[PDB]
């Protein structure tokens, strides 16, 4: 079951693709966080909703925001997708133990072992303002992302 | 699962496991016909990882033939392994070890618990099914090669 609009954004500390420590907590009182559940590095349907994501970057990473794409890949897997994508925002591995941010969450596809493609919002105050679960076949619109990051600014 | 490595005289626990283009092979499927060289390996992408595997490619013919096969084996996923193996030029099985995660590392005593990767494992099952060679080298070790084909070569015909 995903977690709603109005929860605690469970805390978490994982290894981005250059196997430093990115904590949620961090970007507290400081940056409204996107967080990017998505499945698997290298599948076309994620290779098109980073891409999005790398093309209109500036919307995501600024004074105001910041954004996290997760998944259970490790960091030398998210290294190489990384540079061969020109991705300079953070993936970060839910990998050991084996998707249990994705758990906490609700957004974990228990029987392939995958993270679903689950998005959040979550606010200075560390509570989810935004969350959207997406079903196969479909990519999710990142113009609800932007505008949902732009509604916790101004 | 063992508490320790797997060693000569043990049965070779069986898996059934999908290579790069997510086909099933199975460690069964060679018994009375070839030995079987098992490469546990921790990461896809990291440079110890490349330098072994791209060992095992340029000296190809002394693992896959007539008397023997190789499997590398490690906890990625298909996907992961199917890029690596392209750009890499890897034509034999990379097997993903994958969900549940490293299960066939822990039958094999091979699992590093902390880091949650195979550590750099080595088997050579013979025909029947049986270890015939083990060693564990841990993911910063580089393994010998020359072991392998030597425990290959000891057990033709």
């Amino acid at each position: 079951v995903m977690l709603n609009v109005g929860a605690t954004a469970p805390d978490f500390t994982l290894r981005d693709q250059n196997q430093q420590l990115v904590t949620l907590r961090g970007y507290r009182g400081a940056k409204n966080v996107l967080l990017v559940f998505f499945p698997l590095a290298f599948t076309g349907i994620c290779q098109g909703e980073l891409d999005q994501l790398r093309d209109h970057l500036p919307e995501f990473e600024n004074d105001d925001s910041a954004a996290l794409a997760i998944s259970v890949g490790p960091p030398p897997t998210h290294k190489i997708w990384a540079t061969q994508s020109g991705f300079t925002f953070p993936l970060l591995s839910d990998f050991w133990p084996h998707g249990a941010v994705s758990q906490a969450y609700g957004v974990f596809n228990e029987q392939a072992g995958i993270a679903n493609r689950g998005t959040f919002v979550v606010d200075r105050s560390g509570i989810i303002r935004f969350a959207e679960m997406k079903q196969p076949g479909e990519v999710r619109d990142q113009r609800l992302w932007t505008d949902a990051l732009a509604a916790l600014t101004a």
